[PDB]
């Protein structure tokens, strides 16, 4: 059973579900909107080998980022052109990891699903590379797996980026 | 709780869930198959800036469309070659928006999830760029976010393109 | 309602849900981890036309596979370079189909969703091209639709690749 | 989860729950009202030994019955008194069995609870003295076990007597047997 | 699905379920305890004909009432006996109506079942003789139908008398009417 | 949602619901049958004041008991009459407490309702006169409150007497206490 607006308000009120920060205006019919943080990670190894520790760089943006499809073949001129034309602070191609602003904690009787915002899906911008279910008992911010699949997309710091859908478990989990 | 075949039939019969047009042969064990419309939208701005109104063109196909991966680098000869060889009316690379034929209306106690057809997923054709949950209270056709990730894929007007999975809400929503 | 750890154990114990092979250590709070088989399929036609029978080749790996993004433009030297450097048995670009090791059977009152592992989503490796719901009554292994979206990714035979999330149906289905 | 009005109507429409006769105005917010049949059974035995087939009398009322508490000590004179004064067809004391007019069939994913109606409970008249849950798979009319606990109560043929409350099962039941024809 | 303590508290906090007065220490694992009011009704009629408005007496106890089984045959001498010996304000036999102190309102997605408390059931005292389900949408106090089935039982003003068990409906109910003002 | 047979078996197998002794043939479509113990309690007090520990007698039947309605006025001669004629070990009138043979433990996500069996209800014999819901977290045998409302009824040691109906809670309950050892 998916929690309605009224249920989300109740579980937040009683601290069954922690959402920090919380804005009641982000509660929809059956979801909670989450927002985009200013910190991103970009990987800088040649391949991804999960048996190893991954090398990465951390980027923080002031206002906005332009996410280009892989193989957009960005040159120095092109990046400056985009910065001047679209007022973006950073221009990336391919995958970039982001984060929600929101920190959540789930109880033992709820699982949540992250999904990217519909308006961004309609411009072929994804912020999750999986169906996005989150274990009962989870604590943390949500890591966003951002990729553009058609043309470059501007993302703004603090914009609504996606939503959490909360489902009841049939029984409490042991975590 | 996900609605079974029998539940979908009941909710359609009593107009709790509106599906127009409806075909009882499209009811599966726990989903309803939806079909591909003949109208598509292609964006024609340089980047996507959601703070602005987006420029687009509307395309209608007679029978079929060939959806090529981004950076397939289509030339005039290549497009004609594909049209002659595969009898497609239109050839696109990268993202294209489509629509279901079906118009739906959801009540305050149901949320639905769109998912693309399995047989199309197995040829790396996606028709949704998000997990695809639809708010309780929604009214409309479903916008399809179509991208091919391996080789070009032929899509046919009116083919089964994906399915709707309907879940009960824990409580009625206020929309 | 999503099945918890305890529910999954119960339904496996009573053979309501078949999972072969089964490892109780793969039961999480509200999911079951599945693993990557050694057999893959690669398509070898020019385009995908689902009205036709598709031509493909079968590949079996000994230990590992390097999955490169589409348009990585692999040459003979580059493939050897990757094999020597990363000890992979096979190097592919674009889409490849895989399989879980696990064979499942779902009863008439359960639907399951496949999702790819979070740690792989964070390196822009996907193993499903759809939301991944599986009909009540399904019998089979799970076909994996593998694509890398950022850099090449090493996948290991038998690694945990994703998870199954099981939901109750509101009523039994007629399949 | 308890079926609402909307659910009851759906399940009756698709023949998932059979109710014969069905009256749509008997659907409440989360229950279905049932009505009192005109046939009743009164046992005639000194003690009830379930190893036996009990002896009984059947009666059919033309319109109404007066049900008196146990030990009301009904003589022919008191019976005619009541019949004359209140125009009842029959006067009984102690337990009387009745039946709903309604015949039901429950699917393998529903259980139902019968309850006697509140307005009769308010005058200490019951039509069941157990909780009243009915197995998934059940097919039949509902047997009513009618007892008055304070003063005699008039009941009328075809009156609403109680309600069925329908609950979803967590999983489909084995209703105890399977039949495969062809 | 039955609401747990956690759920009851949530629904009371947001005013989805109204309970007036509310005592948080009356929330159990999966129910809410209700308490006995000091006003009671005793009918005064030879038979109960629901076509009529029944005649009754209202009483208010200062602290306690002795409820005797039907046919206990209470004379003024036995009444004063009990009053003197057990310090009760009133002695009655047979059925007596009472009320909860608590006023409730149920939303369109909840039904509740009243049950008399176990410790009173253990001495054959009931405060309802039907199953006790209450419609979604209900607003009111709970009417208690009190009967002792073995020996007389002392009840006290404001004591916990029973519990409400709350269940989710599968879908929202049409509570039978809609009101649109502006 | 009410547990089906399939669910009951699962929860007993994993020790989520304890039932001791367990008989798999007592699992019905959506309930578990329980059986009547051979020990009974009869109170010996003029009135029941819950502020006190009530006085009682314990009895153990070798095979069977005749339970008579209240005010059946049992003399030694009538008792031996019944004992001789129906071969019962004990004859009682009015309320008698019994117990299930079965000991249960409920987890924090389940509540159960006891109901007396239908075939006994059909002869106006009850083994509970409240709705019978049991808290999540409960551990124990089930106390039976047995009353016959029409004629005396024979009950036998170890007979099926009623059923437990198990419901999921919407959320886990605080069962009222937490114990942390090490």
């Amino acid at each position: 059973m998916i929690l309605s607006d009224k249920d989300i308000i109740d579980y937040v009120t009683s601290k069954r579900i922690i959402i920090k920060p919380f804005n009641k205006d982000f509660v929809g019919p059956c979801s909670y909107d989450v927002t985009l943080g200013d910190e991103f990670i970009i990987y800088d190894d040649e391949v991804y080998d999960l048996s190893k520790e991954l090398n990465y760089k951390r980027i923080k943006i002031k206002n906005s980022i332009l996410v280009c499809p892989l193989n957009y073949n960005l040159t120095e001129e092109k990046i400056n052109y985009f910065k001047e034309k679209y007022n973006v602070d950073y221009v990336v191609e391919g995958g970039v990891l982001g984060t929600t602003n929101e920190y959540i904690e789930l109880p033992n009787d709820i699982s949540a699903q992250y999904q990217g915002r519909s308006s961004l899906g309609r411009v072929f911008l994804t912020s999750h590379q999986t169906a996005g279910w989150i274990d009962a008992g989870f604590k943390g911010k949500i890591t966003l797996e951002i990729v553009a699949f058609d043309k470059p997309v501007i993302l703004y710091k603090n914009q609504r980026i996606g939503q959490l859908i909360f489902s009841k478990l049939l029984s409490p989990a042991d975590v």
